[PDB]
């Protein structure tokens, strides 16, 4: 469509930067997680496996060249997830693959920012049991760069839970969504791991 | 100026190919998308419309003829886009036509392959919503060939998304760049259709 | 067979256009999009998922480069989709990857627009609950771009929903299908996002 | 093993064409098709689909060239259906992705005539309802290009249904197999479209 | 590690061969075939298919250059089998897509013999009926080259099946194992195709 | 971000090695590999299946060239599997493809030292019987190369299982996990084949 | 054993090359050479020689062609020395033949790299006298291609010399070993050739 | 002599296989290996070397075929060394050349097994300080194929070592013989490599 | 490696020529030779033999054919003297089988003209007695062919003897060393047989 958008498309794709992280300087690139959770979909007793219906904002600024002095042109542009390098965040305890809900893609901006939000339905372990009963049920699960030590990858988060977005006759009500930051040490290695966990605590309606 | 390079220009434009998929055996034409975000340059609320300033960058292998017996001559030349095939891949989600920063030339290798990464400015549909915050706000975009299925064309992608380019003083902050490929279906057709989807996860500085 | 076609394919396909949105002057991407409900296949009352099957109807312009003279010939070729670009709608609220009934193929014109439709099988969230009530059920899935804003990509419908196609003999009676258009926001982006809502309400003969 | 049959797939594969429709005169690709049922796994009644096991004959004829001269040689010679151009042919109303039992091989002949027969276990729509009763009942799929309209493909078609590979003791009895030809329209195009309908009319032994 | 074995494998990847069959001279290429049956996994009454975990081993002669004069050195090496040409042997009737066990790796050795096992869980069109009974109940299932005829490939084997790795608790005994080689015809062609029948006769312990 | 890091990325991904095993001289490879029981999801009474979720600690040795004179720098990098060569360490009966929990990244250290760990969800044969009994039911898996021979690959452990990590309030109890490393012969090679035996007793709290 | 495996001997063996230097592009083939001198067996201080018993260490890649696809197969392969063409490195001083410990076995990889090493005993020229002393003496042995000039056989080492394998309680104590690598010329030719020096400095305990 | 023993060498010999080994399927070559210790010849002091009079026991089933129908004939053909192939198995720290006592010989077997003993005097490093002691002293030297890793041969022992064969008025005395099989690592080769160490403790009578 | 020099190679040792003297025109061949006297090992006064290590230069120009035209390339080769034939000269009064102490490659050059040293160790009849003494002790050997005559052989050389090379440290030094030709006749032959007398002068330092 508009020739200025393209061009911009273009020099960032074609000329900025292949899989490589782009900032030379002693940073670390922080990224920042934000859990909108959708919709507790379903609960299998003997699996003792949960499925969540959520979408995850990930924010991170990527460092770009700006070769053709910028004027008022397109600010943002949207492009598919697989031109641009993303971040590894994984659940730890996923029982199965998750799978994607929407289409990847992700609107960059022109500071570099990046803003990909997947939406995702993942199964993970979590005991069932109970949920009927006035206290309900918790689940956690910890999200986190799998590879990335606490050095090269930092998590952030803005708040707890985003629970507005939560289907209102859900099969599930929820009682809270929180989303803690921790720093973590595994016997593998000496460097410290940063991961959200996100622990909700829901029951039957 | 060169006579070699002269040769070479007219004997692949004149007499090798028009448009038609050179190639016979059963193979899929396989493009490489990377996204370079170079800015996003602006938020409108009202419309729920961003702008990205991007090059893509897109590789593809084409069949060509060495008729002369190739010397040692200009390896690669560059030529209108005009002249040559280039694939669909568009934005699915564009509210405007996109504008062409720059102009449509692509450069070309004797192995066959084609590097074409033009500049665009795109506009697309996204909230604008809570910039502002600190969680910030996230966007989709998908790319992909509107009429190629995934056995016409594969995509592929090297990295996430290239923030390097991205402008130092953009006004908006990118927190995470992301290209994931996926591959999806729709109720026109059976076959599956690839598209990378980019997410941009950014906020205002 | 024809070499007329033949040329055609050979002169879209390899000289004119890679991933890259082909308009520079200002112009947002419209994409029309229309449902054609085949049926209802499935509910799940534990998942409180349902299956539709569904054909996209999906049509847009994209700008196209006349090389050669355009002499009465073919008029419009088919080609896989991966071959071309095309638009990332997804359904927000899919639990599972969305299969493809047919494969992807798609009819362009020599105009540039290009028409593809493929044929879905989609399992979203929705309570079956009070199906067999006189009432009925009803569901609501959206349908649209997920990186791009409504600047970026426009959303049209001629219609409310296609039941036309919808089997005779299925399980579940099709009380209406209706398709709105609507714009709505996103806390992650200031931008407006344009999306289709299909709500569809269905009860058992 | 035969240097002769070497060359033949060398020849073809490097040397003779890439995805693109070799005829260049007006004719259309004729594809016969052929089913031989080779059993009805099985019958879903909540979900409404039944399975079939079939192998689908097709076969087409592409053009080659004869570059060195034929002399007494290896006349079919297998390859994979990866490296040559395959028709669309799909079912329109497949529940699932069909999954394919054999390998993808496909043999070639001198004249261009191609034979490739895969064998798939497809899920379709259909009710099961009265399978038990003595009418039995009936389902129909239709198989045809998605893409290619009558005039780029035109689909014919030897016999009714190839009933002798039936298995013996098959959960469920045959009482008649037809695929019948026909042409229909669709909103989306004028053009005429062609596919056989696949009409099963099967009971419980 | 070892630098003598390293230019092995350097030597017949990257120079020795592509896809194609390497014997000029009139050769058929046999390819041994064996089975051993590790275990009945399950049996699915409605359904009517069996599951069966078993190897498959496979074994070719392959023709390659030795270059550099052999020395004493590494006589066998490992790879993976995506690295040189499989052959097609598939299951003629199963259900669903088998799943590898193994990682695909094959043992090559200097004459050129190539020996390839892969584990497989393979589901295939059996009825259970009077597995309980003593009498026992009778699968059988034709493994063999889908594309290739008997001239093009031969199956040998050397014994019947290979009981001995069958699970001493699996949940169904073996009464007999056996893989009797057949070569048959198919209406498509008029080449004869040998597989592999493997029949297996089980019942509960 | 750090440019230091920046090239010792590129320089070992670039320039460094293609797969192939980088030792000359002769030395096998030893990967040690240590199971995390992070819990048994599952039983199947029918399928005589069970799930096991665990991470795999694999550590091995690559040969590396420093060009550039290292300096005090970024010592260990991340990046992805897929990049580097990783082992065929596969389940020897497992019923279905595991399923992977994490990202694939691995540590990677100047010494030349790899650390990857998957988290993986695995399905294997094992007869559930008897887990409610106080004896509790014993289940062996074996992991090993399933190309590589001793002699090309040998597989080390530190210690028997690392319970641990073990879910406190997991639905089955673990009685006692080992991993006892065994070499063993099989028909098809004279060479032997290191696996590691996973015995795992358990039983219903 | 092994099929695969025997194919590959086979291949390398039968068709690969006769004794010939493979390489037509100019390339020198270098040799890596490395000594583990295992123990000084003996003195003699009337003959004015010394015994090592060494193995060396000999490392060099030919050019091997792969004519069967290689697929995950026997990697590494052992063959007599005989077998393959050897580097000529020959100690300058040995007052006597030298004697062979081991077998003359060497390990090749696909790659073509060859590993050979043999176990000698070896008797050189030099003086004991003033081994008792506690200054020790020094011993030096050259070894490097007779017939090659630096152009055709460039020589490398890794180290220094290998003391770890030297017996803990040789007669003589090792002092320091060296290998130095150094060209040099003879009045036979203009060459330069390149030999690496073992400079041994030992006492008697 | 007797015709029907003449057949079977002349096919087994002529026909039946060249240096090669015959089994296609995973299997290693096992070759067991036994020690009879006959005396110990002789001590050097000076020297360090100690001789041994031993034969060694090797066994090792080869594939044969049986082309004419076996009938009751001769059982087992005895023909010369050099006739079949034979394993690499040699002393790792000989000083010299070991010498043959016997005639090679072998005797073969229609299982295809095959019994090889050589006789042979072999020179090994060994301090034959404080013979004379009552302590005695200890020697060791390992045996095992040079080339071969673990997975092309594996070695077998049926017991420690082999005393009733020893001479009653030997020189030495003999404290204890053992064989002991062990599996090590070379820096050559990531290969575990198994040899046998002949520890024999030994004193002046 | 190099091409060019390969075919050189094959072209002279495949093509050029079998042992025979390739000069058909009345010319005898003449070989130069020079000792280079590299140290006397040792004396025995018993035996009453010295031995001496030494490297004998030789030349020769045979006659070769270029059969493809020279162009510039690989100048001069080297090969195996077994490749090629040498002279017959040999040490007339040896005690026993000289030993070689290099490898035996000879330099061969497009003229034709052929160079080969060997190393060797001589043991030779000599009295040592009054090596202490100051005037120390004299020892002849003389070289020659020994079966042909001066006619068939004439042989040369440059100078006295090459004191250089001598070892600084050896037991003995050299008062002098002189190679003088000198033409003999013996009783069997009538013809002139030529040989050069090399004659030590040495004594203990």
């Amino acid at each position: 469509t508009k020739k200025s958008r393209e061009e911009i498309v273009k020099e960032i794709l074609g000329r900025a930067n292949p899989n490589n992280i782009p900032i030379v300087d002693e940073q670390p690139v922080k990224v920042s997680f934000k859990y909108s959770l959708q919709d507790i979909y379903t609960a299998d007793v003997g699996t003792d496996q949960v499925e969540l219906g959520l979408w995850l904002v990930i924010s991170w600024k990527d460092r770009s060249l700006s070769w053709s002095n910028e004027c008022t042109t397109f600010n943002e542009l949207t492009l598919p997830s697989k031109y641009i390098w993303l971040p590894h965040i994984e659940v730890y305890n996923s029982i199965g693959k998750p799978g994607i809900h929407s289409d990847q893609l992700v609107r960059v901006y022109k500071d570099g920012t990046v803003t990909f939000v997947p939406q995702y339905t993942i199964r993970f372990s979590c005991a069932l049991e109970n949920v009927t009963t006035e206290q309900g049920a918790a689940c956690t699960l910890k999200f986190g760069p799998w590879t990335y030590d606490v050095r090269d990858l930092v998590l952030d988060e803005s708040q707890q839970v985003d629970l507005t977005t939560y289907a209102g006759g859900e099969r599930f009500q929820l009682i809270e969504a929180k989303q803690k930051v921790n720093k973590k040490t595994y016997p593998c290695c000496p460097q410290s791991f940063e991961d959200i966990e996100l622990r909700v605590t829901f029951k039957k309606i």
